């Protein structure tokens, strides 16, 4: 329903953009969605599900 920019998203998550790169890379964090090759964003839905996850750990 929702994409949220890397703003939005540091907002968020108390994390530095390299930490949630290698997060990523790592398979540990949603991937960023190219919405073009210019323009980046993730899925609300899965940052809140990725957040959940955590807290449940």
């Amino acid at each position: 329903k929702t994409l949220i920019n890397r703003k939005k998203l540091l907002e968020m998550i108390p994390l530095s953009t390299r930490t949630i790169y290698n997060l990523e890379q790592r398979g540990d964090f949603p991937r960023r969605i190219a919405l073009t090759s210019r323009n980046v964003a993730w899925d609300l839905s899965e940052v809140e599900e990725w957040i959940e996850a955590r807290k449940s750990s």
